């Protein structure tokens, strides 16, 4: 499961695709089959024992869903853990909308449906993603939608910096999560709020309040009079899209709908939602 060897023995490392608190991602080609894969390098911390690392790799191999990037295998080499995963050729939705411009209501509807399918699966496994945003939703050349990973819960490498990263960029987090280090916890419903913000992000090219200093956003969010965000242009988006934003951005998590409940919302249960919508979006990259 975790080969004690250099992944360069089996893979030809191509260009760097990007990275962050979750590691460094490289495009790579298998030397035998010729197939393209993604290789993520996670630097191991001084307290990352291999017994806990083994439990995590077991979770990475069993936590599987069509709307989550497939895990192929891993390598432990020179204090760096390398995870091999399916290659999503078009990159993230942020990589796409920062070329194409705003997604159509139908395109956002399909992405939100596919993400909710992945979130409903993660929540059935008692996992909370806690990292839903356009940059963490990848698209393959077939227009399929996949979450890059199952979220922040992987206890590998820079887990703490990844867990706390929202403090410097809290725009996608639910108010009960933005109430960091206060007595109230949170639950899986915070992912539903993050998906509502992601839908405004795909419509507007940035989440609400993106230009406000992160510490000011945290302050505003933990106020009793905080009004959840809304789409900026009412006379472009349908009543169904406005309502989907209204219910996903419910301030109280005790009133916010589950991922399974959201899958029957009129916006994401409408006919004609399929990968063809994203194939049309990818065609705009040529122009
Ligand atoms: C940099 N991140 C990732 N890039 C990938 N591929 C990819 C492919 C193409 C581009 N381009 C092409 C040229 O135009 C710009 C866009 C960018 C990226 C992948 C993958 N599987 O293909 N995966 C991750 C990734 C993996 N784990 C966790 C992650 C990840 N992203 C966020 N989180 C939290």
């Amino acid at each position: 499961d975790i080969f004690n060897r250099d992944p360069r023995d089996h893979y030809d490392l191509l260009q760097r695709l990007g990275g962050g608190t979750y590691g460094e991602v490289f495009k790579a080609r298998d030397k035998v089959s010729g197939d393209l894969v993604a290789l993520k390098m996670v630097k191991m911390e001084p307290d990352d024992d291999v017994s806990t690392l083994q439990k995590e790799i077991l979770i990475l191999k069993t936590c599987r869903h069509a709307n989550i990037v497939a895990y192929h295998g891993s390598y432990l080499w020179l204090q760096k853990l390398w995870i091999c995963m399916e290659f999503c050729g078009a990159g993230s939705l942020q990589d796409i909308y920062q070329v194409t411009g705003s997604l159509s209501e139908l395109q956002i509807s399909y992405v939100c449906r596919e993400v909710l399918q992945g979130l409903a699966y993660l929540h059935s496994q008692k996992k909370i993603h806690r990292d839903i945003k356009g940059a963490n939703i990848l698209i393959n050349d077939a227009g399929e939608v996949r979450l890059a990973d199952f979220g922040i819960s992987a206890q590998i490498g820079a887990e703490l910096a990844r867990r706390l990263e929202f403090i410097g960029t809290p725009y996608w987090m639910a108010p009960e999560v933005a109430a960091v280090a206060l007595k109230g916890g949170y639950n899986e419903l915070c992912d539903i709020w993050s998906l509502g913000i992601t839908a405004i992000e795909l419509a507007e090219l940035q989440p609400p309040l993106f230009d406000v200093h992160p510490l000011r956003v945290l302050f505003l969010m933990t106020k009793s009079g905080y009004q959840p965000p809304r789409l900026k242009e009412k006379g472009k988006w349908s009543a169904a899209f406005h309502n989907f934003i209204k219910v996903t951005l419910t301030k109280s998590p005790k009133k916010r709908p589950s991922a399974t409940k959201m899958l029957s919302h009129q916006l994401v249960s409408q006919p004609g939602l399929n990968r063809g919508l994203i194939l049309d979006l990818l065609d705009k990259l040529k122009n």
